[PDB]
């Protein structure tokens, strides 16, 4: 195993009660970060405060990141609650409906997308503007390989997390002058898999060489050296968690 040292760093972690996000906070905790778990439910995020007080210093803050002045007040409670804001992992979204484009609710179009792109927009605007003061941060939106793939009877979520993707190249490159790093991950499937029925679980695995879904343990390895210090060169760059999957 490794070790990631986060000592003297704060990190925000949107969708942090649950599945990556929580993966990743416990990661951050493990090398001394000052962890702060942005979500929707204030009962979800209890229970996580509750199992990772034993690792370390965690905060919660409840936030709509599909609402922009509920982000700007989430930012403001963090900065009550920080010395700084050096770490952002944006890992909160929906996975959305599927259907064919032919059969997909508008109302389900613009909810997906009002989330999963606009949201980390909001979020990655007011995080940024404290790093750029700082002169230091390190970024990681959470996209998927529907990002890169446009994914059949997903389009909206599949185009959502391509902004996103597009998101984190023009913002790299605005900040390449400063000691911060833009860079997103394109994990593939990783709760959510008990919708699936076994057909489509063996056609998801068809897809993937590895012949099995990443663990969030996996992902949070990545993440971890991604937000750490030492990731000090690249930037508004794409990062793949697919297993064989992605060509590019």
């Amino acid at each position: 195993s490794n070790h990631y040292d986060f000592q003297g760093r704060s990190a925000i972690i949107t969708g942090g009660a649950q599945g990556f996000g929580y993966a990743v906070a416990e990661r951050l905790l493990q090398g001394k970060a000052k962890v702060v778990l942005w979500d929707m439910d204030d009962k979800a995020l209890a229970e996580a405060r509750a199992k990772l007080e034993p690792l370390g210093n965690v905060e919660t803050v409840r936030v709509d990141i599909s609402d922009q002045s509920d982000v700007q007040q989430a930012i403001e409670a963090t900065e009550k609650l920080t010395q700084s804001i050096d770490i952002l992992v944006h890992s909160a979204g929906i996975a959305g409906q599927n259907n064919p484009v032919a059969d997909y609710s508008p109302e389900e179009w613009r909810r997906v997308i009002d989330i999963d792109l606009n949201g980390a927009f909001y979020v990655n605007q007011v995080v940024v503007q404290r790093m750029i003061a700082q002169n230091y941060g390190r970024i990681v939106n959470i996209a998927s390989i529907a990002g890169k793939e446009g994914n059949p009877t997903a389009s909206a979520y599949s185009a959502a997390k391509a902004g996103m993707i597009a998101l984190t190249k023009s913002l790299g490159k605005e900040t390449a002058t400063r000691n911060i790093a833009v860079n997103a991950i394109t994990p593939a499937a990783a709760r959510i898999l008990e919708q699936c029925t076994q057909a489509h679980i063996d056609y998801m695995l068809s897809k993937i060489p590895r012949a099995r879904f990443v663990k969030v343990e996996e992902l949070a390895a990545m993440v971890a050296w991604l937000v750490s210090e030492e990731n000090s060169f690249t930037t508004a760059s794409v990062f793949d968690l697919s297993g064989g999957r992605a060509t590019y």
